[PDB]
């Protein structure tokens, strides 16, 4: 179990960029640019920084070229300059390695703290951010596929209850989660700024990073995100989706870079912000909890994930889940799902919905 | 091969309405009333006469109880009364057995030619209709998944040439087809009104009945269906889908009745009224042919659908096809895809795309 | 009256493209393609061909440097070379001049008929055409205000029951009109494609084109085009819109070109192929039946419209309607329109709708 | 000026809820209801309590049958039950009248607290509400106009930056704002919750609520209200609208309710949670600040409004504004605005945009 420390939380405002490392930066901006149609915040040969078209703070994404495709950190904004210290004295007392750079680590960010977390992932706290043109009424540049904000991101890591306890220290409230009958807990989603996640745990072998997910303003805006794609001839690439999800009730849409990193598209969650919002538990066997169309889920989606970085820059060891596979009890050999609980008919035993099994 | 007559073929205006044979006709009614929308013309205890949205004869849906479960007739409205004796005329030099009724077979409409015909589907082609309150500016009515035509037919076929032939002669033009390197067919779309298809063939067991089709304005109309299904805790009835075709370019969905007739949401395919057209091949092992964003075809798609019924009201012997499966080739232990012709990247060898295998 | 022909009228397809002069290349090239998306088949120093998204024919607009801005000509699309000589010799039994040009008056049309018609309008009448790559899957290219097919025409001349007659007799179909209880006529809608319209008629002083309309899949294409041009800081080009229409009940807008061409963009009309199609007639007075929120037409609407050349390329006189002035009677001084017949709530005596006047 | 209290001002969570007067119950209801959708919560022969799809407290809006109709309360939810304590005594302090009820004015909430506050509003603030079924993923009930949250309120004050410091000490943030070169503010934006607003000053005689804004998921939600009241006839009871708004970047109408209270339908606004969110100034003679479009304002948009109430239930006298008049300034005899500053093309004077006088 990790502690809750007596010096008190930063206050987290929300998810605000990641940086993913990538292995050919040239294929990275094809896709991230000319694919999807970021928007460039500053560009050279080692990096690309990438914006959405309501931001302004300099970037949602920032590209850097290395040896191995990983995340190198997923960084929250915080309220004040203040609470950049009041991280890092709060991991301090986690006992986690810290490091603290009053310039920054990347460009257009200030005073910023990266810290190797309990659940080995590395996370940025910064206030200070270079703001830029804010283009959200840029209608000259607006793309069928629109990307208008980063929305969250979502964690491999094996025990999802001690990873939830201690984001919830750290003032993430859970909205929604995945549990079954007999007391595991498959995935958590939690909050800062009033959508329904701003990170979210998925039950697996980690530290990995799962996705980064960005939001369009419509429905068809993910649509023609697939259809691009199609006619790019990179339909490969689209994962899992397009679908609507059960938890978060979210439109949504799933896309591999060049490097596998996984993408999500996303639209028209709910409000959170109230302190006594509802919370949400879906079973582990509804077949509507992931995709309420009750399409299936890709086994890929369960079994990959990006690597994560150390401070150093090196892969973090893998620890593996031990507690029961979301995989292996909905859509594998011994698996089933439920249309209806309780339900034979529109049930699923030993494979997936829609007449699929495990390839 | 099935000659061309010397009678002058009647002229087809569109694909107008099906019969369909239901087992219970409240299920049915729930269905196609309460779940889609559409709109009641008529209906007593043994019948349902549906329209949809735009439509202004008399109906583009009949549900008729009956014992055993099956298209009844699909019906043609023809140019000018004079056609219907055209018809008959045709049809009688082509071998096949007709039924005249000049007060119509159901209600709504008059002088009605019913057919068996040669690939042993129940035709019918009438003129006279009565019409009825056209509801295309009833927006008080307008459901968020408002179906606003009848499309097209979708007929399962064990030779798709001979029965191409036929139906061009009979004045429908091809606008798309799918077949291999090696001389097969297995799927061609036709039209007479001004769209990607009023009919079409798809290769198997037949005759039988793959599909009625209508359409909405919107694809976001098709993504509520999904969802109101998901809220009715029926997505167990969603069989395949939404996804965007390739061959069509249409938005798409199928769903499953009661009886599991197989119905189809559709929307946005392209204009074909020209008499030069371009006609549109694609390969059985382009990923992209079905689904362009590569999505799977589930494999009842190409195993399941409706019984036929001849005009004694028998259920019609169904012939096997000899041709290649569809399946078989392209998602069967020995099939093949493509994303990109030429490259192994992106390909699937024994099984379908997506991480999945034929259950 | 305009007698009708012995000689068959030509088998006329759908409208297929006009030939607009334009006074300066550049800026016209910069609002067809950079703001508005359409695609080039071919350009040089004096002409720009464009297609829309679904085209497969070589284009559907030709601009044309020239002195004076004017309709060129407006063609339309028949159905077999035959029908090229037959649209001759009903123009030359009308006494009307004609001009044959066996290999086409602009690039990518073959054998074509240019007339001065009974009304001064220069139609075009051809079916060669050179085939080009159909856009219709390029979602690369895909603008988020895409235009997918040209519409439609609309004629400004002075006597519209004289020129619906003429129509008919040419084959054109009448779906929708607008009179009053005193046997006035201010518009008709007519068509051959199966849609409300391939051309339409506006009463007043003429003949003068009222505009070229192009068509997108869905409404929020429509919208974007509004939020580009504002972005572009060129609102005041946005003449009227967006709506919806009460006759044809579609989704429009109307913008103004650098010449003042009006262009309108539209979606979502019915299907008229049945030829017992029911037509609609709407009273003068109907403040929905032509804005069917009951927002007001713009005045410039009615008064404004661009000049047609003759086959000299010299521009037609222009002869003044006697008919009442559908401008003045609904929204000028003396008018007065409804929202419900009879209710004098919601009607409006001397102005506009919403509170305005005319500037 | 209002000075800002020694007593900490309470934690705003949101706006919440509306109470407003109607004259007639039964035909409100059918407004809300019927034509709007809105779902009941409650109701007697006195008062019809409603939510939207996503709400999870009891009701965003209360209709109490009373003589006349009038705002009643304006709510905004507390962070704790400690907040309406800390309501009171900032009030207090301010030298307002307050009343406090332990067990709620309203059904669905409990300690309560209204207040007429420094401009004259019936303010309410609350912790304890009673929870009902969130109707977020009812799609069965999903209506194509669907209501999916309370958005904000507006109100009519005559002195915008006294009401703005006043609201900026209660811990509202200012987004937006529209001033001229003079120094005249006529109207500003304010949130808590990190939407763009969740009450807004208009510069006007006051105090009189001038809105109550509810949103959709999309744009084609708030065309269907449009659509609906067209086919309703009751296209008279829409104000203005649709459009893009420039102020806020959101899609947007106005339409009326029985007693001409007035409501938003708004969707698709920008995220302002961080501290430093920049605020937009726009120039009060930007044609594109209200109307992106450029589209007129309707002059009862800036004339028209609805009595507010104070504690004992008789109607607040009206203060008139002594600063200038949007109104005047922009479509008056003596007013003017630009498309672009500076650009006497595309400009008006002593008139609105796109051909219209004041009626
Ligand atoms: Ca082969
Ligand atoms: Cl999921
Ligand atoms: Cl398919
Ligand atoms: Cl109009
Ligand atoms: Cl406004
Ligand atoms: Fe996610
Ligand atoms: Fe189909
Ligand atoms: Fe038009
Ligand atoms: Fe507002």
């Amino acid at each position: 179990e990790i502690p809750k420390p007596v010096a008190p939380a930063p206050d987290i405002l929300r998810c605000a960029y990641a940086e993913l490392v990538v292995t050919d930066l040239a294929k990275s901006r094809n896709f991230y640019v000319d694919v999807l149609g970021l928007h460039v915040s500053y560009e050279d040969e080692n990096q690309i920084y990438l914006r959405s078209f309501e931001e302004f703070i300099h970037h949602n994404l920032v590209l850097t070229k290395g040896p191995v495709a990983a995340l190198k950190a997923m960084a929250f904004r915080v309220r004040t300059p203040e609470d950049v210290d009041k991280a890092e004295a709060y991991y301090q007392e986690l006992g986690c390695r810290t490091e603290r750079r009053k310039d920054g680590f990347v460009k257009g960010i200030g005073d910023a703290l990266r810290v190797e977390d309990p659940l080995g992932f590395p996370y940025e706290f910064f206030f200070e951010t270079t703001h830029v043109e804010r283009l959200h009424m840029r209608y000259d540049l607006y793309s069928a596929g629109e990307l208008v904000r980063l929305d969250h991101f979502n964690q491999v890591t094996p025990d999802v209850p001690r990873g939830r306890k201690y984001l919830e220290d750290l003032g993430f409230r859970v909205t929604e989660d995945i549990q079954d009958d007999e007391g595991t807990t498959y995935a958590a989603w939690m909050h800062r700024k009033g959508t329904v996640q701003d990170t979210a745990l998925t039950g697996g072998n980690g530290p990995r990073l799962h996705h980064v997910a960005f939001s369009t303003h419509e429905k068809h805006n993910i649509i023609q995100i697939c259809d691009k794609m199609g006619a790019l001839r990179i339909s490969d690439r689209i994962e899992r989706g397009p679908g609507r999800h059960g938890v978060s009730n979210a439109f949504y849409l799933y896309i591999l870079d060049p490097d596998n990193h996984r993408i999500e598209i996303y639209t028209q969650d709910y409000y959170t912000g109230d302190p006594d919002n509802p919370t949400i538990t879906w079973n582990v066997h509804d077949n509507q909890r992931r995709d309420w169309w009750g399409n299936p889920v890709v086994p890929s989606w369960y079994t990959e994930a990006s690597k994560v970085l150390d401070l150093d820059g090196n892969v973090q060891e893998i620890i593996e889940r031990t507690d029961d596979s979301e995989l292996e009890v909905t859509i594998g050999a011994d698996g089933f799902s439920f249309t209806r609980a309780g339900d034979e008919d529109g049930s699923y035993h030993g494979q997936a919905s829609k007449g699929f099994k495990l390839g």
